[PDB]
């Protein structure tokens, strides 16, 4: 260490990632342990075997370890004291989702079932592949082609495409039906805290772009080469569950892929 | 069915973590500085000093630990610890918001500009930006039982079990009786709260080596006694300045007896190594 801000100065105050920081603590006091899933068992009990086993797919995905970490090593070692106390937000509110999936898990029966037989070809080669390959090259490369792609698998994709999606899957399929209300209100916390990552993600790719748009096109052709295994993934689970407007949720995937492009902007 | 589930439930860094939860909402936001910006100003200059090296002490070391703790959670989550996980980002949230606090303290009262490097002596200066970092930045390479137990004996036995507690209780003996700062001692309480945890988390992970190999309890001893020369000549040079600017002392009619707070300093350092045991 050669010196400390809060020492020398304060806080920056005004930076968009204090700003962040601070929506964090009012929005993210939830908590996976306050949630009643008493009605979850016993609407997961009611149901044939064959709805049982339709449902697994799909809470299979959300199955998949402080996947943030190495970026918030990198940025604190460039001094990013800002970014750094919103990330401990990131890191606690991820503890929270392993949690709340995992508290649901126990309460239907299903926490020792190997969800993992779910997970085909395009799902590996975005979460067991790009997704930790990316992050963990951060802790020797920093670079901000490096930044961009992290941002790009983890906050645009994973959490801005897919996670969306699956949330937004999981209100269109059981909250219709009224099923399983405590799965549903943890879904809500978690889309909250979604929000605030993505919006990270957003920041992050955008303060790079605001340095050199050549980074601008590598964000739109990471973006556009992780998109095969998006779908790829999104075909084997309506695949799945045929045998429900399954070509509305497909066009949702497509529109939230195009929105994150969107959102980062050129100038 | 066919496989072990994800969370133990049970396991004591769960157990921390859920509390870690229910006790920690609080927000330095909701801190009212109000009435500290106006005991600040109303100070003469000899009185608005005596306090600014205390603070200098944590505003550095709370953001220190802010960026060390890092190391700890990708070492733990590479060893497969997921419910130590959990719990170290509620110690990560806490430091955030312990750094938080104190520079709003600052900012309130008025002092946002001035450089309080200047109270970071030799000894305080070979812990926190020499010592405490490399123990800590050494687990992204060697994680092993003792380079866990160097981190953990740094961090949380030292900066926080002993040098963070003894500066708590200084600044109850102090600011408290003199009835200075309100706001700065309510998050002096939350603080303490926090530390609580993280103190027993230094505890557990050093015990859990210990348990394994009894010829690790002696490092313990060991590296706390290599750390103890540059406490105690922090602690000495805080004494010298507080000795030299007795004018708040003298306003506020305290009489602040730097060798209780001396003795406090060398009481919470022998207590640190009784909570290790050799065996068990
Ligand atoms: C069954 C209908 C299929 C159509 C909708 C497909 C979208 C489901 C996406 C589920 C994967 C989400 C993975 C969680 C990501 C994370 O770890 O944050
Ligand atoms: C005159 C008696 C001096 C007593 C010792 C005072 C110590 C000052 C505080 C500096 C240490 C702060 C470390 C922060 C710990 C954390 O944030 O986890
Ligand atoms: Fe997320
Ligand atoms: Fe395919
Ligand atoms: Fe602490
Ligand atoms: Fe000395
Ligand atoms: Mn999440
Ligand atoms: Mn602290």
């Amino acid at each position: 260490h050669d010196g400390f801000q809060t020492v020398k100065a304060t806080i920056d105050w005004e930076h968009p990632m204090f700003k962040l920081y601070e929506k964090a603590k009012r929005n993210g006091k939830w908590n996976p342990a306050d949630i009643d899933f008493s009605q979850d068992q016993k609407d997961f009990a009611s149901l044939t075997s064959e709805e049982k086993i339709s449902a697994l797919p799909l809470v299979a995905g959300f199955s998949a370890t402080l996947d943030i970490l190495p970026m918030a090593h990198a940025l604190a070692r460039q001094g990013r004291l800002e970014d750094v106390l919103f990330l401990t937000t990131f890191m606690h509110d991820e503890a929270k989702h392993v949690e709340m999936f995992s508290r649901w898990q126990q309460a239907v029966g299903i926490g020792q079932m190997d969800l993992s037989v779910f997970h085909n070809d395009h799902y590996k080669r975005i979460f067991y592949e790009a997704l930790p390959e990316a992050m963990n090259r951060l802790y020797a490369d920093d670079s901000p082609e490096a930044v961009i792609r992290a941002a790009t698998v983890y906050n645009m994709i994973v959490e801005g495409t897919l996670a969306e999606s699956g949330y937004y899957t999981f209100r269109q399929i059981y909250k219709k039906a009224g099923l399983f209300p405590g799965l549903l209100q943890g879904i809500d916390y978690l889309n909250m805290d979604e929000g605030r990552h993505i919006q990270f993600g957003i920041y992050t790719i955008q303060r790079i772009v605001n340095e050199d748009e050549r980074y601008y096109e590598l964000f739109i052709r990471y973006m556009d080469e992780l998109w095969p295994h998006v779908i790829g993934y999104v075909d084997y689970l309506t695949e799945l569950g045929k045998r429900i407007d399954y070509d509305l949720l497909r066009h949702y995937v497509i529109k939230q892929f195009n929105l994150r492009k969107k959102q980062i902007s050129r100038t």
